[PDB]
């Protein structure tokens, strides 16, 4: 349980890219994760880009035989999936925060052209100090790259958090598919569950959602003035969706609160 200077004292994520471990150095008592691993060229390569506050920081990587490790930023806060309560969510306050937190990782990825393509709670990390980092970065790739966007093919990505594009179109364009999956933590957030299991035309709480039944869960737990972005938010055709400049201008977001 060591990698040269660091000791690998527990897990922290197991299973979904090989696992996560507490790593302290022996020496410095330092204490970072680790990502271990039996593509992730690609991976290494986008991570060594990403400098934000809202981003896990890289650290470096070493491999040792099969096992490829990367050491990243740790939050010892553990993931926003774990501060949202079933069926309840969080205090409105706490989730504006954590959506600002959240938008601002977004605008900084876009802007270097890379797109998330897995945000959800479980992707969302925070620090001591309660400071959300969207976390993951082995779905992500490049949509923009000598200022020329390029569209996405892959479907990737969770269900329940994937954009109704990305189920129905050969090819689209990746920065409204993190909008909708950045709406769907909101939901998430701010009702404590999942409005629907995929956004398809055969989903029953996806159609009444477009017929715009908010007097069913989870939007009925949810005050107006957030609801209202939902709505421009989770906009089926994807260029008529609210682009996250325009996400900065809306009432909720700038509403100050408790
Ligand atoms: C997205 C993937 C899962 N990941 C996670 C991490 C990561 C995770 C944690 C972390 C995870 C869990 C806890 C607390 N737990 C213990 C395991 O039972 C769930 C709650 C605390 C920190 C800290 N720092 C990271 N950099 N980095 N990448």
């Amino acid at each position: 349980p060591f990698v040269e200077d660091w000791d690998l004292v527990q897990t922290l994520g197991e299973g979904a890219y090989g696992e996560v471990q507490l790593a302290v150095n022996r020496v410095t008592e330092e204490a970072v994760a680790v990502k271990i691993v039996d593509n992730i060229k690609k991976e290494i390569c986008i991570l060594k880009m990403l400098n934000h506050e809202n981003v896990i920081k890289f650290y470096g990587h070493r491999r040792e035989g099969n096992i490829q490790y990367l050491f990243m930023e740790l939050a010892s806060g553990g993931s926003l999936f774990d501060r949202i309560e079933p069926d309840i969510g969080m205090p409105e306050p706490d989730a504006q925060r954590f959506f600002h937190q959240l938008m601002a990782g977004v605008v900084y990825l876009h802007g270097i052209g890379i797109t998330h393509r897995d945000i959800k709670p479980h992707n969302l990390l925070l620090d001591e100090r309660d400071n959300l980092k969207i976390a993951d970065y082995s779905l992500a790739t490049v949509f923009r790259y000598n200022n020329r966007e390029r569209l996405l093919n892959k479907m990737c990505g969770t269900l329940p958090y994937v954009a109704p594009e990305l189920l129905k179109r050969r090819e689209f364009h990746a920065e409204p598919v993190d909008v909708w999956s950045c709406g769907i933590v909101l939901t998430a957030m701010l009702a404590g569950e999942l409005p629907w299991d995929q956004p398809s035309d055969s989903c029953q709480e996806y159609s009444d959602w477009k017929e715009k039944k908010t007097y069913l869960n989870p939007w009925k737990k949810i005050d107006s003035a957030p609801l209202a972005l939902l709505h421009k938010i989770l906009v089926e055709n994807p260029s008529a969706r609210i682009t996250i400049p325009d996400i900065k201008k809306d009432r909720w977001y700038n509403k100050p609160l408790k």
